[PDB]
């Protein structure tokens, strides 16, 4: 059963004016995901200490970088708090209706597309390189979904059937034809070296 | 009642490295507790999407910058989620061990005391300008706290009996006496607008 969602429309037009706006220093979208999976990881780190079992579903906190050229594909991997189906659906988007605004108003006002984190929807630096993002997710207080969405106005979110994660969360971004650098080895290198270095988990790169 | 705690070696290590490092860009305190409160007035902004009576300890999300010459004190005042006692005394101090031990390590390697903030200590750069830090804070679970160190290793927690907050941190800088151009309005504006112009939270600067 697949569910489909209208995005609000100041997410939808974030998400437009990500996809067509000129602006080429697009690698800053590795470092927003990568961020991401630092907090989210920060945040089951920081409730399994009043609570322990929260990592019966896995005690490694870490994050993978997983490029596959057959699949056209760069997956970020990590074992954080993962997201519900009310984050999917609800809750992730009130709060990014304000950092939308926030940030719409500072890009007219001379901001820069690379300060998308300060906004707090760094995600969707996602869509610079990728026509479509699918974010697999297992939070410990709920099942395992897929959440989906090219833009054009719509997401979809269903169960997943795919491989159990434990928890966390993947974001497979499904690249441009003309964005396929990122599966490079050194040009994942490069990025991270440059706007990762100091993230407090391990972080791997996968080698095809 | 006061308890007092002894630090563990890493936490009054990086403390004792902060107060006596030479490094003239003392400013960059202001923005490290500035985000601070920032993120726990997104913690608890969250939180309340799924329990909206978290909120009723004050629905206002902000963060005031208060100066006093006659105290010669800086107060970082915001709404957010606000620390209980376990935080003060046991799970801060646990993840920051790790915190330290990476920025640290940093250092060494040549990275610079302005990036405190990557490693999630940035609250000791308070100790760049302050002689003694007091922290008010108040969280729904939980009692007022006063916690407060002049660092020399150990720091101490009592209930609070001043005003009561409702919810939300104040962090009150006793300022070193060199350092009281953090009192003077034109500097405060100076730095918040340097370094903390998009923070998605009023910041009111009060006027002596
Ligand atoms: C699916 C979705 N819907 N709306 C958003 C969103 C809203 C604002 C920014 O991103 C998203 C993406 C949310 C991404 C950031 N986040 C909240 C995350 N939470 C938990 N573990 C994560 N590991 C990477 N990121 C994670
Ligand atoms: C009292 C104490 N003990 N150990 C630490 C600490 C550990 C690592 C960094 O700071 C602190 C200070 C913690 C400061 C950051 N924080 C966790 C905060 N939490 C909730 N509302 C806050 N409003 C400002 N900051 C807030």
């Amino acid at each position: 059963e697949v569910e489909t969602f209208a995005f609000q429309a100041e997410i939808a037009q974030l998400m437009s004016l990500i996809i067509n706006t000129f602006y080429s220093n697009k690698e800053i979208f590795l470092r927003e995901l990568i961020s991401n999976s630092s907090d989210a990881l920060d945040k089951i780190r920081y409730e399994s200490l009043t609570d322990p079992s929260k990592l019966d579903s896995g005690k490694e906190l870490h994050i993978n970088l997983i490029p596959n050229k057959q699949d056209r594909t760069l997956t970020i991997v990590d074992t954080g708090i993962g997201m519900t189906k009310a984050d999917l659906i609800n809750n992730l988007g009130t709060i990014a209706k304000s950092g939308t605004k926030a940030f719409m108003e500072a890009l007219q006002a001379g901001a820069d597309i690379s300060m998308i984190g300060q906004f707090g929807v760094g995600f969707y630096s996602a869509y610079l390189v990728a026509e479509k993002v699918t974010v697999i997710t297992k939070h410990n207080d709920d099942e395992q979904y897929a959440w989906e969405s090219s833009a054009g106005g719509s997401f979809t979110v269903r169960t997943d059937t795919g491989e159990p994660m434990g928890r966390g969360t993947k974001v497979i971004l499904h690249l441009k034809e003309d964005q396929t650098e990122y599966l490079e080895e050194r040009r994942i290198k490069e990025i991270v070296k440059k706007h990762s270095q100091f993230i407090g988990y391990p972080i791997t790169l996968f080698v095809e």
